[PDB]
Formats: C-alpha cells, sequence, structure tokens
C-alpha cells in the first residue's frame, strides 16, 4: 500500500485520533449513518471528525465515471450531511474525504446494497426486495439455548456437487429448493436437512467478502472460500446471488432462502467476523477516519492478535456503536435468529454485553456464541470476552475445545488418540463436558457457570473432519472400528448437557481427503458429496435418531448448573469409558433415570448398574448382550441408553 495520513490535528483541536481524550469528543448518538432514499430525496450521514472536507460523488453505473460531486455540510458531533433532491433509484455513490493532506474515497461502511465486488454503495428502496408475505415471517419456537441443534454449512459446499440435484448451485436460492433428489434419488438439500431434525443452520460468512477471496465478476471460473475477509459487514455477499450485477438480487434471494427455512421449521445462525476487515489499509474505515476503527500499539503499528493483519478496535464507542447497529440491522431486515463470533476474545467484554442486552429487548430466544479463545492483543486480558472471564459474560456461549480434544483426541498433534481411539486419561475431559462445562465439582470444572455457555462439538469448518483426525489417529484400525469410533464421538455430543453443535455432511463422516485448513481448496475439497451421503444412509438414521433421542429426554438438555449438580451423577467404570445418570425425572423427563454408557471398549465388559429400578434399553440394544436384575453385560464401541420408566 502507500500513504496514511492521520488528520491536521487543528481540525480537532489538537487532540489527536490515537489519544485517550478523543473518545469523548464527537460521540454521534443518532440512529441515521448512511443513506436514507425515498424517491422524493436521499439523506446522507457520514462520521468523519478528522477531515476538513466531505463530498458525496454520484455515478450511474457500477463501473462509470462520477456524474455528480457534491460538498457536503459540516454538521454535529462529527458527521457530514447532505440531502440531494432528487430521486436517486439506480445511483451508485461513494465519499471522498481530505484528511491531512489526503483525499481518499470509500464505500459507506453503513452501505445496505452495493455494485459487483462491493466498491460503490448502491441506493435502493430496500422494501422493494422483500419476499411476498414477508411481514408474516414466523420464528419456529426455541425455548432454550439447550433446545437447539446447530448444523454448521457452507452456502456453496450445499449445492455445488454436480449430483446434488439442485439447480440454482453454490447460491442462497438453492437451499430454497424443495423435492431435491440425487443419486439414487435420496434426498439432497433443505429436504435432507429438515429430515435430520436439526433446528439451527449455522451458515459461514454470507456478509460481503472480499474479491481477494471470490471474484464476483468470474464466477464462470473454479473460485471458493470460506470469506473470513469482511469487506461489506452489512451487504450479503455477492457470489451468492443468481446476478452479483444488480443490487437487489442478492438481498431479495437471502431473504427468501430465510423465510423458506423458517417456513419449514429451521432457524438461522450468523457467522461473524468483527474482529478483523479484510485489509486494514484498503478498507473504508481506514480511508474516512484513519486510525480510529483498527487497533493500534503504542509505536502505531497494527495490534495483530488475529494474525489477520488486524483488529477491531470494538472497545472504542463508535466502533462499538457500529458493531451493534450492524447485528441490529441483520435482525430487523434480514430476520435473523443467531450470531457466532468468531474469535470472540478479540471483542471486548463491554461490548458483548451490550450486544446481549439490545439483542434481549427484541427476542431473548436469539443466540449468542463465539469462540472465546484466550490470545494476545493490545486489548488488556481482564477486557477480552473469552473462556477466562465466561463468568462476566453471562448468557453467552462459548466452544468447549476441552471437550473436543478429550472426545476425539488432540486436534494439532494429529496422530495422537483420545477418548473414542482408546487413549489413557481421557474420561475426566469427557466427564467435565458431559456436566455442561460447569463447576460441578472435586476436578469436574470448567468456565462456564451456566450450561448454556458451552457449545458442544466434535467437528466444524476448521482443522480435520472427525473422520480425517479418526484415520490419522487410528492406524491398526479398520474402517469399522472407525465409524464406531466416529459414530460414539457424535453420541457423546447429542448426549451432553450444553448446546450440541454438528458439522454438515458428519452425518455421512464427511471426509476432505486429509486437508486440515480447506478455506481456499477447490470444490472437489470442499463440497458436500451427496454421492458419500447415498453409501451412508445407516450412518445418516443413526444420527437422525440420535437427534430424536435428545429431543425425547429433557434431561438431556436442563437449563441451570443447579439442576445438573441435583439430578446428574457419574458412576463408577473402568477405564475407556465412562458412565453417568440423569436421576429423578430431570428437568421434566418422561423417565424416572436415564442411565448413559460411553464406551470405548472393544472388549465384552460386566458393569454394575445403581439400584435405581427395573432399567430397560431404550438406544444401543446391539451392543447389550443382557440387562438383569444390577447389571448391565456389553461388547462393542458405542453408547447405550437405559431408562427406569415412570
Ligand atoms: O481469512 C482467511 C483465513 O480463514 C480462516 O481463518 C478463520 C478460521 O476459520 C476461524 O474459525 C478463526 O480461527 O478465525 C479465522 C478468521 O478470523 C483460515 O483458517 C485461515 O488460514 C485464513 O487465513
Ligand atoms: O485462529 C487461530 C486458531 O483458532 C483456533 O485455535 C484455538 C484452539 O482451538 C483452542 O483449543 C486453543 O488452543 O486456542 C486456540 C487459539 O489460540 C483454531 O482451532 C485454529 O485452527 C486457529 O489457528
Ligand atoms: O432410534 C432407533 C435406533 O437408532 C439407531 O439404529 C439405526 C442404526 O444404527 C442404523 O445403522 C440404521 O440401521 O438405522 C437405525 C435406525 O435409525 C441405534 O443404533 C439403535 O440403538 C436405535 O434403537
Ligand atoms: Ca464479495
Ligand atoms: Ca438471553
Ligand atoms: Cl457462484
Ligand atoms: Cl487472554
Amino acid at each position: 500500500h502507500g500513504t496514511i495520513d492521520y488528520g491536521d490535528v487543528t481540525v480537532t483541536g489538537g487532540i489527536s485520533v490515537f489519544d485517550a481524550k478523543f473518545d469523548e469528543l464527537y460521540v454521534y448518538d443518532g440512529d441515521d449513518l448512511g443513506a436514507v432514499y425515498a424517491p422524493e430525496e436521499t439523506r446522507f450521514r457520514l462520521w468523519a471528525p478528522t477531515a476538513s472536507e466531505a463530498f458525496v460523488v454520484l455515478y450511474e453505473t457500477e463501473d462509470g465515471m462520477p456524474v455528480k460531486e457534491l460538498p457536503m455540510k459540516r454538521d454535529v458531533q462529527g458527521t457530514w450531511t447532505l440531502t440531494v433532491a432528487e430521486d436517486c433509484g439506480g445511483l451508485f455513490y461513494t465519499y471522498r474525504v481530505k484528511v491531512g493532506e489526503q483525499w481518499n474515497e470509500a464505500v459507506d461502511p453503513y452501505a445496505k446494497a452495493v455494485g459487483v465486488n462491493g466498491t460503490k454503495t448502491a441506493i435502493l428502496d430496500l422494501r422493494s426486495t422483500n419476499p411476498e408475505g414477508w411481514e408474516n415471517d414466523q420464528k419456529p419456537p426455541l425455548a432454550s439455548p439447550t433446545d437447539a441443534v446447530i448444523y454448521e454449512l457452507h452456502v456453496r459446499d450445499l449445492s455445488i456437487h454436480p449430483q446434488s440435484g439442485i439447480r440454482e448451485k453454490g447460491k442462497f436460492l438453492g437451499l430454497t429448493e424443495e423435492g431435491t433428489r440425487g443419486p439414487n434419488g435420496i434426498p439432497t438439500g433443505l429436504d435432507h436437512i429438515t429430515g435430520l431434525g436439526v433446528t439451527h443452520v449455522q451458515l459461514l460468512p454470507i456478509y460481503d467478502y472480499s474479491q481477494e477471496s471470490v471474484d464476483e465478476s468470474r464466477l464462470d471460473e473454479p473460485h471458493y472460500n470460506w470469506g473470513y475477509d469482511p469487506q461489506n459487514y452489512n451487504v450479503p455477499e455477492g457470489s451468492y446471488s443468481t446476478d452479483p450485477h444488480n443490487p437487489a438480487a442478492r438481498i431479495l434471494e437471502l431473504k427468501r432462502l430465510i423465510q423458506k427455512l423458517h417456513a419449514r421449521g429451521l432457524r438461522v445462525i450468523m457467522d461473524v467476523v468483527y474482529n478483523h476487515v479484510y485489509d486494514g489499509y484498503l478498507i473504508h474505515f481506514t480511508k474516512l477516519v484513519p486510525g480510529y476503527y483498527l487497533r493500534y500499539k503504542a509505536d502505531r503499528t497494527f495490534s495483530d492478535g488475529t494474525f489477520c493483519g488486524n483488529e477491531c478496535a470494538s472497545e472504542r464507542p463508535i466502533m462499538r456503536k457500529y458493531i451493534i447497529e450492524s447485528i441490529l440491522h441483520w435482525v430487523r431486515e434480514y430476520h435473523i435468529d443467531g450470531f457466532r463470533f468468531d474469535l470472540m476474545g478479540m471483542i471486548d467484554i463491554e461490548t458483548m454485553n451490550e450486544i446481549r442486552r439490545r439483542l434481549d429487548e427484541i427476542d431473548p430466544t436469539i443466540l449468542t456464541i463465539g469462540e472465546g479463545w484466550m490470545m494476545e492483543t493490545v486489548l488488556p486480558k481482564e477486557l477480552r470476552a473469552n473462556q477466562d472471564n465466561a463468568e462476566k459474560l453471562p448468557g453467552i456461549g462459548m466452544f468447549n475445545d476441552g471437550m473436543r480434544d478429550a472426545v476425539k483426541g488432540d486436534i494439532f498433534i494429529f496422530d495422537r488418540k483420545g477418548f473414542i481411539s482408546g487413549g489413557d486419561g481421557f474420561e475426566d475431559g469427557v466427564k467435565r463436558g458431559v456436566a455442561g462445562g460447569i463447576n460441578y465439582g472435586g476436578q469436574l470444572r470448567q468456565f462456564a457457570v451456566e450450561p448454556v455457555q458451552s457449545v458442544n462439538y466434535v467437528e466444524c469448518h476448521a482443522n480435520h473432519t472427525l473422520w480425517d483426525k479418526i484415520e490419522l489417529s487410528t492406524p491398526g484400525a479398520s474402517d469399522e472400528e472407525r465409524r464406531a469410533m466416529h459414530r460414539l464421538a457424535s453420541a457423546i455430543v447429542l448426549t451432553s448437557q450444553g448446546i450440541p453443535f454438528l458439522h454438515a455432511g458428519q452425518e455421512f463422516m464427511r471426509t476432505k481427503g486429509g486437508v486440515e485448513n480447506s478455506y481456499k481448496s477447490p470444490i472437489e475439497v470442499n463440497w458436500l458429496d451427496w454421492e458419500r451421503c447415498a453409501a451412508h444412509q445407516d450412518d445418516v438414521s443413526y444420527m437422525r435418531s440420535l437427534i430424536a433421542l435428545r429431543k425425547a429426554h429433557p434431561a438431556f438438555r436442563l437449563k441451570t448448573a443447579d439442576e445438573i449438580r441435583a439430578h446428574l451423577r457419574f458412576e463408577a467404570a473402568p477405564p475407556h469409558t465412562v458412565a453417568f445418570t440423569l436421576r429423578d425425572h430431570a428437568g421434566g423427563d418422561p423417565d424416572r433415570h436415564l442411565y448413559v454408557l460411553y464406551n470405548a471398549n472393544p472388549g465384552a465388559l460386566s458393569l454394575e448398574l445403581p439400584a435405581l429400578g427395573p432399567w430397560e434399553v431404550r438406544f444401543g440394544g446391539e451392543h447389550v448382550l443382557a440387562l438383569e436384575a444390577a447389571r448391565l453385560e456389553v461388547r462393542g464401541v458405542g453408547v447405550v441408553v437405559l431408562a427406569v420408566p415412570r
């Protein structure tokens, strides 16, 4: 890149953008940043306190020359304003500012529609993008975060396989198509997903990500990217629409997607990346108010805790404002039902709690989960929204990595075994996740105050898939033996307290051919392979059965830590097993008691059962040789569930 000029210090009373004092000036509190369109007129408002001049630049085409360049009026609390008294429909615009001696041109940070590749703001009456009946759109019910079953999905993965039977492959609208068939007539797409019994689809980045990741003008050529490279936070990604050149198309089709998912009983969680931008020098934030929206060390270099080049300065009030209004826009405009915060440890506690509060005033059933890893940054340690500070983040879920590693083995040392694959000493790790990560007792405690704070998982888009990790850590084993370990791991997720999270394709043992980090690998690596799905319908049914077992038993879904400490009991069990009971109608369970065995021992075992009444088999009967008087005779790797009826 070229030159960054942080401003003529006399424009802001001698106070530099880097000064702590700066945060108390220009604290704009209005609701109208960006552009408000109507046929009569359009009103623009930009926050640019360090600029000495500011212009609205109008274009007639997404690539044309400027047709108009209009000065803005210096307004209150650091903002500039303009009213254009023409019908601006179908126009495009940018802002041009002078900061120091530099002139910079930039998309509106509050852009709601953009041209192709997102380099100009597009002026649009967004009510014209609503699908028919949008006002009647109703959410499926959701009584507790522990009642969710999350399915993590990438819009391109879903349909791009050539046998997916979906017409609009790789597009938002691909996930609206019903009755789509794959190899040998199996259901694919939305019908496959609703068939599973999952409750929430969690979509990898659907905000507009950088042209460097996917070029929206060359979709006739191979392309793929997860999209963790944010460019326009409040507009949908162009490559997922049928026409990235038509500003309304991506907006209307995302809404048609969310509407259809809601009609079929599914809620939508948005993966959201407010911790960094695609390029800190070129982003509109830096062109318009250089030095303010991103984090700097003391020597004026970017803080780089993300390893992505930059960090967003969430703790500065105007950025905090920006992030909250961004969240609220996706709620209000697109009816989103949840957010998954990438590297949430980079966001400050105040911001996250304020997000939780604002969403609670709208609808407390909107989910908030995140990656609360402990990671270094210029943000002081006591302000980071991570696992160490979970007790200051009521209501916010975090991925439980201790559970993940204990179950399937270490994700960074590929060959190391975990509980499912016969490693030694992982039983307590598994037990801590069964209890929902809470301070259960003794050495059985993790970071969670309440079970709604723990997301259990054994696979996601990142790192090896569960099947690929098992293969790298079980060199002796057969494919039969590996499938049993895979199934055991899914069963542990779906019978642990907290919030179960599944990766799309885990139900048919999704593989990436051993690729560990597939963020820009081709579609051949990354697609949902509906051929493999057709060959694994038994495994798919097993997963659907696990999901229905969790839905049938509120004891697996307790809401509070007090309930878990009162109803969950760990039983004596030999090495390479975990056994526990959920006693006395836990959480309203129909049965009097439940007994769960996680058995990673391949041979025959004779187990003592607690004397709680006449046990009977409810799941895993294929592993049970007998159920006597009181003892259980078992062979095989897998989960067994017993119950004492009412
Ligand atoms: O932006 C490119 C970037 O994408 C991925 O990094 C993600 C990762 O998937 C997230 O779960 C989390 O760890 O943060 C990153 C986004 O902030 C790739 O892993 C990475 O190689 C790549 O550079
Ligand atoms: O984006 C950085 C990093 O994020 C995750 O790594 C976590 C890991 O999962 C945790 O168990 C713990 O060790 O903290 C790490 C972050 O410092 C991703 O799993 C990893 O791929 C990625 O590079
Ligand atoms: O809940 C019914 C049943 O679920 C599982 O049985 C699966 C089986 O494992 C699959 O291979 C396939 O045959 O479909 C079955 C029904 O979904 C459990 O294994 C079993 O214990 C349980 O009763
Ligand atoms: Ca894009
Ligand atoms: Ca809540
Ligand atoms: Cl495409
Ligand atoms: Cl930390």
